[PDB]
């Protein structure tokens, strides 16, 4: 091992049918609860696979210290794909000790650089799949993490980008996308999220749409250390 | 200035309802018909302006040359900086010494890097439009280009990356995925455009799927200074 610290917050996602908590993000913090890009913009190559080792150990033994009951979803560290499908060990153990099973761990990936890979993370989706894990498209339609990826594999849950949610009940193009895509993921028995829900209009829209999996600060911020509380103005029901 | 030279490729787009030829993609080559990878790999940052320069009037002035009467498309290239509306005049300049409409000229875009900067690539867009050029996204639904780019701004076209059309006949994923793009496009009032058809089957599902307008070496492979004859097989199928 270890060269700096650093620790994680956690950020519900919401079942908007429902009202129950279907489960917290995990998102690395530095220890006065600095931005996690800050703590990763400190992650170099020899970094890649120990900070992501940290990463998962720190977050399942958080959410264990905290008597977390739903799923824990961790964001799978891009570039940490050099191909050792033995690596998950420490993960593996480090769910065990926390008697965590694999099974309440999801796992989100993103493409972060276009050099169709596909395969690169196809063989590791599918490993982590086969290892009792679930899966996460994430950051769907940011430009990166695109129609490529669902073309040769599928998630259980693709993380819609919040950049197609902004604003979504005002914006007739984004309500396009996000019908057609949630056909699409219909179809593909790919269970959607929406990511970055900010206002009741966004959320009433997104609800109405078909969408139940949810997630942003109009439910609740990430709570450092802590899993937030959520928003009863959506849960009026 | 230029520092090397090389010509153009043209590739044909084929309408399949009117069973027309739409236009050519121009495609660099060497001055020996070397690949466009070989030619582009050779531009640099000081070379950015001045290659994609020489790339539009070489375009322009061959297509001329050869008699063109349809449609001719310039991929943008995707660095081509933060470049002034002004620099336009070289293009439009090549177009009327040439006798070559404006509205007959369509520019492809591509995302490649930074996810965030759409605003910018949709002010060239609307730019572009509003001088009369047809516009279009390339690629879509592979690394870069995505739906992130049609939800700010719509083009004329959206060419549906090749990734996606290959066994698009056998195979239910991709034929979820054109499907439900087909039906965003439509209420996008986009063209779709279903690039690198290499088999009968592939353009028959494509066309039973509502797809126009298609390029791929099903059809013919680019000419070398020349405008390739399409082959007739698509003509009674
Ligand atoms: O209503 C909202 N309106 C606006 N913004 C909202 C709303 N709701 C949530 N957010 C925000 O969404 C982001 C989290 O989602 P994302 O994963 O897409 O973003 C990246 C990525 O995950 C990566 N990262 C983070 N941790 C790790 C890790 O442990 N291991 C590996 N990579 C890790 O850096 C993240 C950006 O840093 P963050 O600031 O910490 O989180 C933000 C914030 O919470
Ligand atoms: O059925 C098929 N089966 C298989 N492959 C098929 C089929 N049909 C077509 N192809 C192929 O599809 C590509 C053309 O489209 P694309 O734009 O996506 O490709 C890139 C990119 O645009 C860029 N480039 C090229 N020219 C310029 C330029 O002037 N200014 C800026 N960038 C330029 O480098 C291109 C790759 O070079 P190419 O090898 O010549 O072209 C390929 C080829 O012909
Ligand atoms: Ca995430
Ligand atoms: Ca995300
Ligand atoms: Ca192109
Ligand atoms: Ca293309």
């Amino acid at each position: 091992s270890l060269d700096f610290d650093f620790t994680m917050a956690f950020q519900p996602i919401v079942n908007c049918r429902t009202k129950e908590i279907f489960g917290y993000e995990a998102l690395v913090r530095g220890l006065n609860n600095e931005s996690a890009y800050s703590v990763i913009s400190r992650v170099n190559e020899d970094n890649r696979y120990l900070f992501d080792q940290m990463c998962r150990v720190k977050a399942i033994a958080l959410a264990a210290k905290l008597g977390l009951t739903s799923k824990l979803s961790i964001n799978f560290l891009p570039n940490a794909i050099y191909v050792p499908e033995r690596c998950i060990r420490t993960t593996l153990e480090a769910a065990k000790r926390y008697q965590f099973p694999i099974e309440n761990i999801m796992f989100e990936f993103t493409e972060a650089e276009r050099v169709e890979d596909v395969n690169h993370i196809k063989r590791i989706v599918e490993y982590y799949k086969s290892l009792g894990f679930q899966t996460a498209i994430d950051d769907f339609g940011s430009g990166y993490s695109g129609l490529n990826l669902l073309a040769d594999f599928q998630t259980n849950i693709v993380k819609v980008d919040m950049g197609l949610i902004r604003n979504i009940h005002a914006d007739q193009v984004r309500q396009s996308i996000m019908k057609n895509c949630l056909k699409l993921f219909s179809d593909l028995n790919i269970q959607p999220l929406a990511e970055g829900v900010e206002s009741h209009a966004e959320f009433a829209w997104l609800k109405a749409a078909g969408v139940e999996l949810m997630q942003g600060y109009y439910f609740a911020k990430p709570g450092f250390e802590s899993l937030p509380s959520v928003n009863p103005e959506f849960s009026e029901a």
